[PDB]
This record gives structure tokens, sequence and C-alpha cells, in this order.
């Protein structure tokens, strides 16, 4: 039944407002950490993202508590996930470290107050200028992704007379890695690469690195890949006569985007989280401890830190009914279109990666969501509507939904800011933060008109 | 054979440098309008796009010549395709008009020198502020996309005491429109919508509008949809006792992304252009002339104006070989990975829309492209490699390819600039223009570090 789908969705809605650590209701409205989101969306122009420092902290706690059995664990937030400076500041103040994915990511992490010894710099294209900047800033780790890059690390560390601290990335063939994995070295190359680093005067080998993937719905991939890295670490300690400082096992802890696990198969629909942080930690720690209990384990969670910790707020800005008629002029069906002021230039993964986010009427959060609608964005593009619905391409909202109501997309905190575009010269969005005291502030402005053209060089008028 | 695929690709390569109006060779390098692109990519940091004003002009000529049988044709470049100010200036100087897709697009078109009477403003979400700005600027057309929006057009035109010039967008059900087309009104709503506009004191009804789609590989959709709009225009002239100024038939003229038409089926692979501008014009004009030969026809080409008129230049910045071994340690296959400094944050449609672009070694353009390689970008994302290869996910480059060589992606002028992101805080690219005299200048800067953080509000260090 669609009645059953509708019943289930309204049970989920009730659980948001009565059963979720993040949310409440007041005045008929969805609240996030006590902040009425209808009211918030009248103080700031839509569309915008609102982050929760309290929920970031809760997510970091899940991660760190998961690793309680291994004291020497170091946690580096994968800042490609979200690098708005106030988001990075909340993460730094919560007591963890940072992983960076470009020269400018390294620089902004340093600027917001991560120390060099709290930063890992990873990449497949680390040009001489990138490596010089990283080495000059005494980073905790720079990964070694290829033999070509390693030659630049040797030459530049020598030039600067500064030790480059490295981890060698090895991507295991776990049953095709050569064809589908661009990153890292082959297992077969690890020994000679490590031997060569040991002989370099200004490069310090700290350990091996891997990263399995993103939104991983099973523990086995982590266990099998970690075992490969652990076995090679153990073997190289013996062969080379060294003791590694660490092992870096990467990220990939999933986040629930659908919550009714009893109705989902995570291996078929990875919007269902197939595993928890505790499952990830159990797999990793168990494998590492077969080698050493004292070695440092570095992890690089991205999505899990911020994914659940933001909402996208977008105003219903237009509506229409489209009707299909048969050849005799009789109605075949009606479609109720609701247009919000955010499209895929604002929420890119909803279009490009078939990503599901819960959608509710934040202005009518206590009302039955009892009408099937299609949800469109504002871009001049027939494809700019939200295809990942509750049932096919259809969403559920109260039949009473009105232009002016605020729609919320939940779990909108990972990979949603830097992926925005200025397609159609709609601006990239502002971003608001709810701090630990429940107070709000703007942490990113909406792009202005000046910002659309300030990059261009042209004869003025 | 893959030998046959390789032979065919090298025949295409030879045709680029001996048989293409845009390109030549010099010093072993690809040249665009006489500009050596290897040399250009040493003067400006990669990756960057280079546009050709001469090729934009040639494309506009194709379009306008296609409409020679209808004198009263007005051509509006769909500026969502590319709105870098120097690109818009070239289009304005070539003598055509502009279609705009947001308030800021309208504003930049006015700023670069399109007059109000040369601008169409389209949209599904035209908020009061957008409509007020458009009406105040005396635009040639503002489309009417819904009854809800029309109420704002009436109220705001009355407030300003300024006539709003409109075209009513009608999306025909051509064998599901209600379910798949968010834009426009139903045919069945056109009569009453027009009747109501006629009665408004400050709204001027000019005609009907449609837009079929993008990269359309057959003429029939245009002919059938145009006939629907023409038949309803004729009928409403009679019923309402009026004479329409115009009919706006939209865009969608395709561009060839693969050129060996003898080997392609455009209905299965629409990288093959299934039709030319002349085919589009023949379909449209034939249908309009069954009603009136004097009425103005408005067209809204986007992709066809700029698609063929840019190249993305990107340096080979790293390389590696990955090898799959069997359980006995014997080699199963090798993969030669070449890493360029542009990934899907720079060339978004290569990832998100399965878009093919020809790829050549611009530094070795006269050398046989005789080695199968995989082409990766620089993002820290396993999916950031180019999947739309010559054969599956494999490309062809000279075996002699070296780090430092410049790779060119052809046909990179449509939907490639505003769709860029700062994912991983890699900057959005600079843009260079080759003018009519063959001289180059920077028309957009690369985003600087300041630009990564200038939008953020945070406590300084
Ligand atoms: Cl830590
Ligand atoms: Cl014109
Ligand atoms: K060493
Ligand atoms: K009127």
């Amino acid at each position: 039944m669609t009645d059953s789908i509708m019943q289930n969705y309204n049970q989920l809605r009730e659980q948001v407002i009565n059963g979720d650590r993040r949310f409440q209701h007041k005045d008929g409205h969805l609240c996030f950490e006590g902040v009425d989101l209808d009211a918030l969306a009248r103080q700031y122009p839509t569309p915008f993202y609102v982050f929760s420092e309290p929920e970031i902290i809760r997510n970091i706690h899940e991660i760190q508590q998961a690793f309680a059995a291994h004291k020497n664990t170091k946690t580096f937030f994968a800042s490609k996930t979200c690098s708005v400076m106030g988001v990075l500041k909340a993460i730094r103040d919560a007591g963890i470290c940072a992983e960076a994915n470009s020269q400018y990511e390294v620089r902004k992490c340093l600027e917001i107050g991560f120390r060099g010894d709290q930063i890992v710099f990873n990449g497949v294209v680390k040009k001489p200028a990138d490596l010089e900047y990283a080495i000059a800033n005494d980073l905790y780790l720079i990964n070694v992704d290829s033999l070509y890059e390693l030659e630049h690390i040797d030459a530049i560390s020598r030039k600067l007379k500064k030790v480059a601290n490295v981890c060698v990335r090895v991507e295991p063939n776990v049953p095709v890695t050569a064809f589908h994995a661009k990153s890292g070295l082959d297992l077969e190359q690890a020994e000679e690469t490590c031997r060569r680093i040991l002989a370099m005067p200004y490069v310090h080998l700290r350990g091996l690195h891997m990263h399995v993937g993103d939104q991983v719905p099973e523990s086995e991939p982590f266990a099998k890949a970690t075992k490969v890295l652990v076995d090679e670490s153990r073997r190289l300690e013996e062969v080379l006569g060294i003791k590694f400082d660490l092992i870096n096992v990467g990220g990939g802890i999933p986040v629930p985007y659908k919550y009714d696990d009893e109705n989902g198969d995570p291996l078929k629909d990875n919007m269902y989280a197939g595993i928890t942080a505790q499952d990830f930690a159990d797999a990793v720690i168990r494998e590492v401890h077969k080698w050493r209990t004292d070695v440092e384990i570095c992890i690089e969670p991205g999505r899990k830190v911020t994914g659940s910790a933001a909402v996208l707020l977008t105003e219903v800005s237009c509506e229409k009914r489209k009707t299909n008629y048969d050849l005799n002029g009789n109605v075949e069906c009606h479609v109720e279109w609701k247009f919000v002021d955010a499209g895929y230039s604002v929420l890119s993964d909803s279009q490009h990666f078939d990503w599901f986010f819960y959608v509710y009427n934040a202005s009518r959060m206590t009302a039955a969501h009892d009408a099937w609608i299609k949800l469109a964005g504002p871009l001049c593009d027939g494809g700019d509507y939200f295809h990942m619905g509750v049932k096919g391409e259809e969403f559920l909202l109260p039949k009473e939904t009105h232009v002016g109501d605020i729609v919320a997309f939940l779990d909108a905190g990972a990979y949603t800011i830097e992926s925005q575009t200025v397609f159609n010269n709609r601006p990239r969005t502002g971003v608001v933060m709810i701090d630990k005291n429940g107070d709000t502030r703007l942490i990113r402005r909406e792009d202005s008109y000046e910002d659309m053209v300030k990059y261009d060089i042209y004869l003025a008028a």
C-alpha cells in the first residue's frame, strides 16, 4: 500500500519530534537544539544551512567512545566533508584533529587553529608548491601516494632542511583495484618504497595508510583491508628492523539517511547505515591488536562528524498543479508541484549521487504529511527537481502546505557546502551555526551579486 | 578490435589538426585559432579554460543562417550556458540577444551591455524581488510559468506603473508531461491565462513559449511541440480577437561531442548530434508558417553558441602504474594512470551527466595516441577520474606522455564554468579568451585562497 508507506512516513515524522536527540516541536514548528526553524528562516533569507555544534559534539563522542579499547587513537576530521571556518572551529574545540585534501585546506586548518601536529595532508596530486607549504608547516603526516610524488618529497625536504613526516598509502586488492582505485601504491610496492624512505635524510617514515571508501554498509571491508595493512606493517618491521609510529586506517563510517532499518537492506540501499562507529572500531582494533596494542591508530572520519548535524531550510516559493488528460479530455492524473528556493546547485548530492534526505514541512511539523507532491527546485533545468522521494519521485507534505512555508531536509551536514555552484547565477547559500549555548550566528554569507562578477575581468559600463 | 578503435581515434586526431576550422598544429602542439595551447598553458597556471571569440561567431552564424527563410527571427543566447562577462561581451558584439535565468543573470546582462529590449527572463521561481527588478528594467519578455507567479506579475506591474511584457509558457504533452515536466502551464490552461492577462492594465501579452530540452538528437520533438504551440496561438488569436507579437520556441540545438557519425546512433548516444541548426530551423519555421509568416520567432539557443568554442587545458601532474597480480604473483594486467590537475570540480558534466569530451595530448598532438591509459583528477575521491573514455573507461595518449605535458578536452564551452565547485578547496579555474585578432587575455581569475574563506565569518587568528 501507499497508505502503509504514508503511515510509516508519519511514524518517522513523529519520531523526529518525539524521539530524536536533535529535535523538538514548538508552535507547530520543527526545532533543532531548541531553535524554532520556521522562525530562524524568517530571520535569515532562504535557502540556507543550519549546523548544530551540539550534534557535532555528540557525533565526535560516538566516534571516540567507539575506540575506548585502544587508548592511542588519533582522530582526524576529513575536512573535505565541510570546511566552513566556524564548522572547523567547533571540531577543533571538540578536541580532535584534521585531515586536509589540498594546499588551501591545509592553510585554512592552520588558520582556524589546528596545529601542524594535528594535520594530515593527503592527495594524489601534491605538486611541488603544495609539498613545500606542507613540509614548511611541520605537518603530522603527508601521505605518499606514488613513487613520482615521493621524489618531490625527498627533493623538497632536502631543500628546506625540514623533516617531512610520511605515511605510505597502500590500497589492497580485496576481492578490481588496478582498474578502479586511482589512489595509493600496490601492496607489492610497499617494501621498496619504505626502504627508500628510510634512506632519505629529511623524510621520516611513520607507517602505512589506507582508506576504504565512503558510506560503507558492512564491517568486513574494513576488517579485511586493515588485516592486509597490519600484516604488511608487521612484516616490514621485521624485514627493515624498524618500529612504526602508527597505522592510518582512513574513514568511511556511514551515517543513517533512512532510519527504519527494519524496512531496509543496507547492501542494496546504502542510505541505510549498515554498521555503526562501534562496528568500525571493533573491526579495526581487533585487527591492529593482532600485531601491536601500543601503536597509534589514526582514523579519518568525515561524513560521520557532520552529516547528521545540519538542516537545509528552503522556502516553498511557488506551486502549481499539472494534469494529464486523455484524448477525450478526461483527467488521467494530477501532479501537485511544490517549488522550493533550493535546487541541485544548493544540494548537489540529491541530484548527482542519488542521495536521500528526509524532507518535512518545518512550518507544519506536527501536521499529518498526507499529500503526495513532487518537489522542484528553482533552476531553469527540467532535471532540477528532487528525484529521491518517499515513494519513487513523490514526497509527502501536509495538504495544507502553502507558499511561504519552510521545508527542511535533514542530515544535510556532509558534502553539502563546498559542492554548491552558481549555476543560473543563483548564489551559494549562507550558513548559520547553533552553538553550544543554543544561540545562533551567521558563519557564511550568501554570495552577493558582487561575488558573481568580481572574479571576471571586463570593461566596465 | 581495439586496434580498430585506436586506428579510428588517431584518424579523428589527424582531422582535428588537418580538417577542423578551429585548430592547427605548430611545434608539435595543438593550436586554437593560431594560438599554441602548450605555450598558452605555460603562461597561465593550469587548469584553465580557453574560449575562442572566432568560434562563437561561427556558431552564431550557423544559427542565424539556418533561419534565413524567416526574416523576423530574434536570437537570445541562454546565458546559463556560460555567463563569464567576456563571453557575454563577445556574444553581444556578435549581434544577438540574451536569455536570463535569475535576477543576477538579468543584472549581469544589463551590465555587459544588453539592453532591456534584448533580454528574456525565464523561470519557475521568480520571487517578488526578482519580478520587481525585471519589470523595472523594461525587459523584452518575462515568461509566465504558473498562475501563482502571474498574480505577482499583476500586482507588481501595477505598483511600479510599468508594463510587464510577457510570454506564457505552455508545455505540450507530446507522447509523461505532468509527472516529468515541472515547467510551464498545461495546454488546457493557456486560454484562461491569456484572457486574464489581456484584462490586466500593466501586463502586455506577447505570445506563447516552450522549451523542448537540451542536446536533442531528432527534429520530430521540435516539430510536434512547435505545432502544438502554433495551433494554440492561431486558436487564441481567433477566440480572443488578438494578434500575437511573437512565438518563443526555446533552445536545444545539439552540438557534436563525437564526430564520427558513421559509427554512432544519436538516439542511443546523444554525444552524436542527431540534427543541425538547419534541421531545427526547418522544423520550427515550417510549423510557424502554417499560421503566420510575419510573426516574430524567438529562439533561445544556449549550448550551440559556446559548446564547441572552448578547450580545457590541464597539466599531467602525476603518473603511476597499478598492477593486478594473481594468487601466484603473476601479472594479470597493468593500468597506466595519468593524473591531470583538473577533476570533476572543474569539469562537472564529465562525472555527473556522463558527458564525453575528446581528450588529446596538446603537447604531443602530432604523435600517435597509441597507449591505453586511465585519466584521473586531483580530488581526494575515488570517483574523481574520467569514466567517459574512448573505449570504456580507457583513453588513448602517446606512450611518450610525460608529467608536464598539457592535456586538452575539446568542446568544453557549454555548462562548464558556473558548474564548478571548491570541493577539497581546489579553486575554480581561470578563463582565457582568444579574441577576433587572435590575441589572448585573462577574462576570469582563478579563485584565490582569500576567496575560499572571504565568505566565512570567523574569529581571526
Ligand atoms: Cl585526536
Ligand atoms: Cl537577434
Ligand atoms: K629517513
Ligand atoms: K493587458
